[PDB]
Parts: C-alpha cells; structure tokens; sequence
C-alpha cells in the first residue's frame, strides 16, 4: 500500500530523533507507534523521574539542611503533587514530538508494526483498522523491556518502574531488585518521602558499573539517607502475599526472609525482539537476544538498521538519539561518523549527589594494558561545593601516561551530570590533559574541580 | 637581608596562586599582604557572596514555587544565620591559602610593601616593624578598589560591597548604583530577603556587558522578583541624611529624587596604583590608569609582572589565576601559553537564574566584520530545566560562517554557569561547530541545550 523513503518502527527518543532527521535530509518518512509517543523516555522514564528526583531533593534540604540555612517552621510535603508534576512535565515533552513530527512533515502511523516482508510492514492500527506500508529503508527501534527475577511474576505489589512510576501513592515500606542507576534513583525518591528502602544487588557493589571508588562514595550517600542496601546477595523468589511481599535472598550461604508492602523489579532491561516479525524481515540477533548491528547502526539486512535499547549497545536516551541520527545519516548517504567504542559515552544517575561518568575506570583502563595515570580531586576542596551547602563527592579522572590522553571520567556531587561535555569532547577530538589544563574554568563553580585534575594528571594541582 | 627570587604583591586570588606556580618551579618565593589573604575574592568577594546566592535561592525557590513543589507550611529564613554561613565558608578557604602557603614553602610577609628601586621593596610590617627586600623578579597582584559615583562619599548609608557584605542586619531598603554582576547580584539577595531594591545604571541596559538578549532577559526575570532597575539613568549626587540617604538622578532630561534606607555603590572598579611607588620602581599605567602589560603580564620593566585586576584586562577571580600562573611560568622560563584575547575568557554572574558567557556578543562579532551565524535554543525546549522546575532562559551562541568557528556564548538559565567548559575549550583549541556537534551529551541535561545550539549552527537542530 503506501510506500516511504524510510520507515521507523518506534517513537521513542532513538525513532523520533531518527525519523526527523530523516526528514531534514529530504527523506519520505513515516513512524510507526502505538502508545508511547517520546517512548519510554518521556512518557515514563528519563524526564518523569528527574521530575520527582528534584522533589525528593527539596524535601531533603528543606529538612535535613533546614536549620543550615537558617529556616524555621514546620513543613511538610505532599507525593501526590510531586506525582502530578512529573505527569505534567511528561505531558509537555509529549506534546513536543507530535509538534516535531508535524513540523518536519514526517508521517505518523499509530499502530502496531509486524515485518511481512524484508521491505513490508504491516500494520495495525489503533482503530482497528489494518494497512500495509512498504519502504525502501526500515529503522528499528523498539526500545526494550523490564527483565524480572527468573520465576518471579509481575503483580498487584510486584511492579516494574512503569507502575512504580504512575503511583500517586506511596506504600509504607518496599524492597527494591537492582541497584543500577533506575534502582538507585528510585530509591533516592521514595526514601526521601517516607518510605522504609531496602536495595538488593546481586554483584558486590552499588552502580557495579561505575568505578569501584563512585560505587563506594554512593554507598556511603545512601546509607547516610537512611537506605539499605544489600551487596552480593541473591534474590530467590518474590511471593505477594496480597497484605505484603516475602522477597528470599541469600548470602555466603545464609538465606533469609525480606517483607515489605512493596518491591520494584529493577535487575535489568532485555530487547524487545519478539512478536513483530523480526524473523521474516530476516533480521538476525546476538548470543544475547539483541539485535546485532554494525558501526552504522545497520543489521545483517542491508536497508534494515537497529537504534536504541533493541542493540543492547548502552541502553540510554542520548545514545539511541545519537545512534537514530547516524542512521539517518548513513541511509541518505549525508556525512556521518560513527559513535565508535560505545564504552566512551556518558552516562548519570541522577541521585543527589549525581554521579557522571565516560569511558573506562581505573582497573578497566588497567586491565586494558594502558599506562594508567589518574588524578582525584574532593568536592570538600571546591568553593562553588560549599556555597550550594554540598561538598561531598571528588573527580576522579583517567589517562595515559603516554601523551595524557583521556581514557575515563568517574564524577560523584552536585549536579556533576552536568560536568561531562568537557571530558568527552576532549577524549573523541584528541585533546590531552596538557590542553585541558590550559582551559580557564569560572569561579567558583563545579567545573573548577575539573581543571585540578587537569593540573594533577599534568603536573601539580594549585588550590590542593 | 632578605632576598628572594620572585616577590609578589597582594595575596589575592592571582597572587597566591602565583606565588604556588613559582615555589612549584623551584623558585624561592615570598608573598607580601596586610589585610585580606585570599585577597577581597575570599574575604567579602566571590566566596562570602556565592553563599549568599545560594541562601536566597532557597527562599526564592520556597515563596515562589512551594505550592508547585507541594510543600505544605509557613517557614521563616533568617539572613543572620546565611550571613555566619558565607563567613564560615569565607574563613575556610582563607584559612586553606594559608595551608597551601605553607606547603609550597612560601614566605608570607605581614605588611604594606612600596617599592623603593625596580628591584627593592620597602615593607611596612603590621607589628610596627620596617623592613626592606630585594628581588630578581616581582608579580604585582594588587587589585582594585571601588570606583564611587563622581562626586559622591562614603558614609554611614553610603557603603560599597565590603561594608554591605559584611553587615549581619539587612536595611528596610535601599538603591543600589550600577547594574553590573556585583550589583544584580546583590539586588537578588537583599530583595529575596524582604528588602525593597532599586538598581540605577547609567546605561541603557542591566548587564550592559553581556548580550543585548541576555540583558533583556536578566531583566524580565528581576521585575518578576521585585526589584526595580532604572537604566538609562545617571546619578547625579547621594546625600547621607542618617536617617534616610537621596539619591538625585537624571532620566530622560529630567532630575528627580530616589529615596532608601542605604545605597550600595558598585558602578565599577579601578585598579589600585598609586600609594606604593610604582613609579620608582618605573611601572607605566596604560590611559585606563591600570598597568601595562604585554601577553605575558610582563610591565614595561622585564622583570617585573603584573596580573589580576591591577591590569585591568578582565576584573576575575579564575582570570587573575590564570595570569599568575603564565607569570610565574615566564619567569621560570618554563613552557607556557599566553591566555590570548581576555575577550574570550568566559564569566558569570550567579543569581538565579544564572548568566553565563564568553567571547563576543551578537552586535560585538557583527561590528567587527565577521560572517556572524547565530543559534538559540530555549530552556523550555529542555527536559531537565522543566525537572528542576525553571525552564527560563536560553542558550545562545554565535559563530563564524567560514569554518564554523565559535566567537562568543552567551547563556541565561539555572546553574548555567556550569556550562561554559566544553565551549572556551573548543574555542581555545580550534575546534568548529562541526566537532562540536559530534560531542553526544547525557540525557537529560542542561548542556543539552549546547548541543541543539550547535547543530542548528551546522545546519539543523534537531528538537525545535
Ligand atoms: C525509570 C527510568 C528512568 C530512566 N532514566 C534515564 C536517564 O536519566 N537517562 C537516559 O539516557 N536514559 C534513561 N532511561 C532509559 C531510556 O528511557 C531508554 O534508554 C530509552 O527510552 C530508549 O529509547 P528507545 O527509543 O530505544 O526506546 P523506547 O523509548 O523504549 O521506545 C520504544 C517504543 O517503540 C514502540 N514499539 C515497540 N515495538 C513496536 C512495534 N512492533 N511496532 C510499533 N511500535 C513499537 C513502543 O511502544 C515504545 O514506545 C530510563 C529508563 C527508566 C525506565
Ligand atoms: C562582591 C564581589 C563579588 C565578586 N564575585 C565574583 C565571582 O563570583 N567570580 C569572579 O570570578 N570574580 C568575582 N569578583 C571579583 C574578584 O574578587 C576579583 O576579580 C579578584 O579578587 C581579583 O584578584 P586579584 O588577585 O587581582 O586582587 P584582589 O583579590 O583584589 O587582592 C589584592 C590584594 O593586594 C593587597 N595589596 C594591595 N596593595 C598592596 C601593597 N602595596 N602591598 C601588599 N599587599 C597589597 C590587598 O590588601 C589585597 O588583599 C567579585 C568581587 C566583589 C567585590
């Protein structure tokens, strides 16, 4: 039936971004989507928990650091309204894509899309109807889904981030399955508004991505917070007994019983790769259930590529954006460049105090047979860290000997996700520490935290 | 007999940090200050009066958006304990200058120091004592002072930033003369804090120096606060009647009277010259009554520097640093790199929200015969500033169209000050619009807005 230049399955922050760059290099487009319009991401992901983060943030300050500041009078604060604003925000940032799609003429298609044929797709619409679309390029981005504790099962007290995030109310205690960045976040969250938070992580540390001294820090936040958080323990079975949850775990042997009104499934994300006719498109995937993809985003299927969550890749906002726009790209043939190592890319939990990061961490950079050189710098030594009433955290930064070239950037304060443009823009155009540290940084701000280790990889660090 | 390699001339931020640079070079080094170590910056400057912001935010962010936020309760905020804050926070890092004096082995000298020969200083010690030093090279960091309104006097009411930064009580009102950082600064503090402030400028416009859309912008916001700015408007006499302080000005041909409580005179700085015998050490002062100095903050006398604010280039705390450091470098004979056009080092001015910038303004780039190209991204376009509840301000950047070459930055927005690192970097190094807009950003940040900016610089941006 109809027929478009290019057609991308999904409109989440990778498909949108990709169809409209699609669109700005004068390609017939259309998106294929059935519910979430800004996908995951703004619907109920990125954008609403940065919104209720910033809540959880107030109601710290106005509280714990209440008398600091000099306030008095008792206050109190309401989930719900903190709830209803994330809605808003979310609602807003809605309303943007469909005003993108309009502007960049780009051809919208709510339904449900199933591969036919390697360039036919069928679709079925929200209305009940049925249409088939045929095209001469396909871009796949169908994000992913929560992975849950094997033989576990999703119910009234057992939820993903999704039902978690939609709650206008708040239950009395909950146990919270991972303790990446989703886990960590929402625990920040509910804590900070009453609720008893307990985090359970099967490998040995906090953010086990992150380098083990961020992972120690913001363990160190959390258990001052009043969370806790269980290392190296296993989680069993999760049975909802309807008036609370029995989560059992077990550690170096010994296996006991957690209850709670409430736990959150947040282990992992697994592609979504089934039920859309991936097989008949002939789009083949990993030992790992992701859509293989090359340097160029494209599939063992020539006119097929894959962007976002469905590659596994890095499973962030900004990566599936910046692997929609390479897609685009390569397909109109316009100038392109690669991502490259995926490793290099930033990446944050927006906790307070925020963790920022890029590239490899110390032992990976070791491991890596690299002429390690690192430089650490406390936040307790910052002006700008003391004037916001918040000098916990450091920069603890990575190179190489050889030329001081950047290999990572491990971040742990105030708002410190904010920090991290300098750091990648110096490790992808190869510019060393010895031109870091020429750069001038304003006083006081965060950033200055930066130019020491700068100064620290080069030669002497001056205010230390 | 005392004789060192290098002497500096104030401990301010550039003196100190010069005086470090020196002794980390291997160069016997002595420092001579009376009053203020850590220079006005640490002691009732920078330091004091970030705090201070950060105090008034709070209360901004509560009287304003507490019902948005659904915190629930009537608080108080009592600018007696924000001001033991700001000299808490003050004395700490005072305190450290004196730490890292000691580290680096430096010799402080307690007194007025005047020089006598081009290479012998005269020391009026603070215990009563007199005595005289020889050098081989000197660094003179002797700040400015504040330049009062023609005319006019210091009094009770009448005061400048040290007198009113270091008041504990708050005045039921007051006019504040000169809409620059310092002042604008002052204005959100004592207005969020129940104080009725009136700024007057003599120009046209609030932050006369930064870019016509940010002085317009800055200006909208302070109206909203409460504070009333007169622009276009000259004073022409302040007359300290103790129990009430007028201020006749002059707008639009007209005189009339403004009448305060007190009147805080901030319309600028003048470098501090005279009173030390600079002429016998045979220092020239270029028109602008401040010291001459060449890339190298090298005087007409070889041996013989001057940085920070005495020079007059560009009044900064992190830029009289980053002299001190060429200085002492020079002088070493260690490799360097001159700091290059001051125009392009970036500054700030942080009230809420903050002002952000670097390099020429819109109108600067144009007069000077450049292929001006412009991009501006708003705040309300960006995820996370709607997440921290102030989606105001905008980012707005100016290149050259030859080769996509940055020539200015000016942002408005929370806590944009954070911003600048990634865009001087790539201006300092040569690194176009092009690089730039291959720089992936974390999701979802501030520094997000950067990059909109710079792909609709290279073309097209991508969410508006
Ligand atoms: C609580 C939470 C917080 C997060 N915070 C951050 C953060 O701070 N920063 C960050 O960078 N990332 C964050 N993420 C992750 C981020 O949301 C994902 O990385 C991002 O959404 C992936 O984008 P995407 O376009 O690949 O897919 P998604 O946004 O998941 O969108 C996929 C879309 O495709 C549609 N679709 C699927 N199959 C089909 C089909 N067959 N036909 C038609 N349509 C289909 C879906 O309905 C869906 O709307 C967070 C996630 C969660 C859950
Ligand atoms: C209220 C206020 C707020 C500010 N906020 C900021 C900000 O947020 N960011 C920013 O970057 N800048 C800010 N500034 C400006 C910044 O403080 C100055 O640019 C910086 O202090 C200049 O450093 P300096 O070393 O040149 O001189 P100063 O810090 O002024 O120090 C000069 C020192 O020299 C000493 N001295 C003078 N003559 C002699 C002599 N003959 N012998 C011995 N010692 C002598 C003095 O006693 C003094 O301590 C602010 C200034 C004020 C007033």
């Amino acid at each position: 039936m109809t027929h478009y230049d290019v057609v991308v399955l999904g409109a989440g922050p990778g498909g949108y971004v990709a169809a409209i760059r699609a669109a700005q290099l004068g390609l017939s487009t259309a998106i294929v989507e059935p519910k979430y319009w800004g996908g995951v991401c703004l619907n109920v992901g990125c954008i609403p928990s940065k919104a209720l983060l910033r809540n959880a943030e107030l109601v710290h300050i106005f509280t714990k650091d209440a008398k600091a500041f000099g306030i008095s009078g008792e206050v109190t604060f309401d989930y719900g309204i903190a709830y209803d604003r994330s809605r808003k925000v979310a609602e807003g940032r809605v309303a943007g894509v469909h005003f993108l799609m309009k502007k960049n003429k780009i051809t919208e298609i709510h339904g449900y899309g199933t591969f036919a044929d390697a360039n036919t797709l069928l679709v079925d619409l929200n209305d009940g109807g049925t249409e088939s679309v045929t095209f001469d390029n396909a871009i796949i981005a169908t994000g992913s889904s929560t992975r849950l504790v094997p033989g576990t099962s999703l119910s009234a007290n057992v939820v993903t981030y999704e039902e978690q995030i939609l709650s206008r109310e708040l239950p009395k205690s909950i146990i919270i399955a991972g303790a990446g960045a989703i886990g960590m976040e929402f625990g920040y969250v509910l804590k900070n508004y009453g609720v008893d938070v307990t985090i359970v992580e099967f490998l040995p540390r906090a953010l086990p991505n992150e380098d083990a001294d961020v992972s120690k820090e913001i363990e160190k936040q959390f258990k001052k917070l009043g969370v806790t958080i269980l290392t190296a323990t296993k989680v069993e079975s999760i049975a909802d007994g309807g008036s609370q949850v029995t989560v059992t775990v077990t550690k170096d042997g010994v296996a006991q019983e957690l209850k709670a009104e409430k736990v959150l499934q947040a282990i992992g994300f697994a592609p979504n790769v089934e039920g859309y006719g991936l097989d008949k498109a002939g789009v083949a995937l990993t030992d790992r259930k992701a859509i293989g993809v090359d340097d160029y985003m494209r599939t063992n299927v020539g006119h097929i590529y894959a962007i976002g969550d469905v590659n596994g890749l890095l499973q962030l906002a900004h990566v599936a954006e910046a692997q929609g726009v390479v897609a685009a790209e390569t397909i109109a043939g316009a100038e392109t460049l690669t991502l490259g190592d995926h490793r290099m890319l930033p990446r944050a939990t927006f906790c307070q105090p925020n963790v920022a990061s890029f590239g490899l961490t110390e032992q990976q950079a070791r491991n890596e047979g690299y002429d390690v050189v690192v430089a650490k710098f406390p936040f307790t030594a910052n002006a700008k860290a003391h004037g916001v009433g918040d000098p916990s955290g450091f920069v603890k930064l990575v190179a190489d000997a050889k030329h001081g070239e950047l290999l990572g950037g491990h971040l742990v304060g105030h708002d410190v996700a904010e920090l991290l443009p300098e750091l990648t823009l110096a490790q992808r155009w190869d510019l060393t520490a010895s031109e870091l540290a020429r750069n001038v940084h304003t006083h006081p701000t965060m950033s200055e935290a930066l130019q020491e280790c700068f100064h620290g990889l080069v030669g002497h660090m001056i205010n230390f």
